[PDB]
């Protein structure tokens, strides 16, 4: 009876097992673009990542990951409200059942389509397991998505989705280039978070650009033929993989564009 985003195991019941669930810091918030502030000591993003090295694709019963060779700094995100270097390690979605909802961050209380996490750890902790161990151990960057014209840079991960269809499946992903996935403006919201599923831990400077990318309906619709079972299990579909707003408690998010 592990963690999930059923009736019976979702986001209501994390907190009995991952008590921080409740804490301070948690993710996702939803961003009020009237009552962010606009820092002028924020820096532009630095995303460094032509010499990115993709790895492998992972279904883990949660969502899909994609997965970079992190033992250099071959793709590396810097600047922004960042005092560090931080490597990306993988990417993933979370997405909704229908077009309405899926984001897990919120804009004024609008839910985009599906949401993309870059998440990337600061290289000073060594390893990830590490970084997650401390305050400033995560950035993670986060990319609204919304329903129009295809993404061309996300067809080459629609189309091996149904080689990963189910829980524990992976698949080889080279040279998948994840430039291919930013929108145009880098202008982004920043706030001290957390990770958005278990084990909930409040180590991420989180990231959320403020322009969305475009998907076309038929890539989302792939996304939605993904399992949370394993093969020879009953279907289950992988749709409303989302943690929904937390509160926001005592912090105020900063802009970076005004
Ligand atoms: N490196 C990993 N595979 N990360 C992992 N253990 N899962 C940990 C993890 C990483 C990022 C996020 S999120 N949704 O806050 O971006 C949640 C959980
Ligand atoms: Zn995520």
């Amino acid at each position: 009876h592990h963690w999930g985003y059923g009736k019976h195991n979702g986001p209501e019941h994390w907190h009995k097992d991952f008590p921080i669930a409740k804490g301070e810091r948690q993710s996702p918030v939803d961003i009020d673009t009237h009552t962010a502030k606009y820092d002028p000591s924020l820096k532009p993003l630095s995303v460094s990542y032509d010499q990115a090295t993709s790895l492998r694709i992972l279904n883990n019963g949660h969502a899909f990951n994609v997965e970079f060779d992190d033992s250099q700094d071959k793709a590396v995100l810097k600047g922004g409200p960042l005092d560090g270097t931080y490597r990306l390690i993988q990417f993933h979605f979370h997405w909704g059942s229908l077009d309405g909802q899926g984001s897990e961050h919120t804009v004024d209380k609008k839910k985009y389509a599906a949401e993309l996490h870059l998440v990337h750890w600061n290289t000073k902790y060594g390893d990830f397991g590490k970084a997650v161990q401390q305050p400033d151990g995560l950035a993670v960057l986060g990319i609204f998505l919304k329903v129009g014209s295809a993404k061309p840079g996300l067809q080459k991960v629609v189309d091996v989705l149904d080689s990963i269809k189910t829980k524990g499946k992976s698949a080889d992903f080279t040279n998948f280039d994840p430039r291919g996935l930013l929108p145009e403006s880098l202008d982004y919201w920043t706030y001290p978070g957390s990770l958005t599923t278990p084990p909930l831990l409040e180590c991420v400077t989180w990231i959320v650009l403020k322009e969305p990318i475009s998907v076309s309906s038929e890539q989302v619709l792939k996304f939605r033929k993904l399992n949370f079972n394993g093969e020879g299990e009953p279907e289950e579909l992988m749709v409303d993989n989302w943690r929904p707003a937390q509160p926001l408690k005592n912090r105020q998010i900063k802009a970076s564009f005004k």
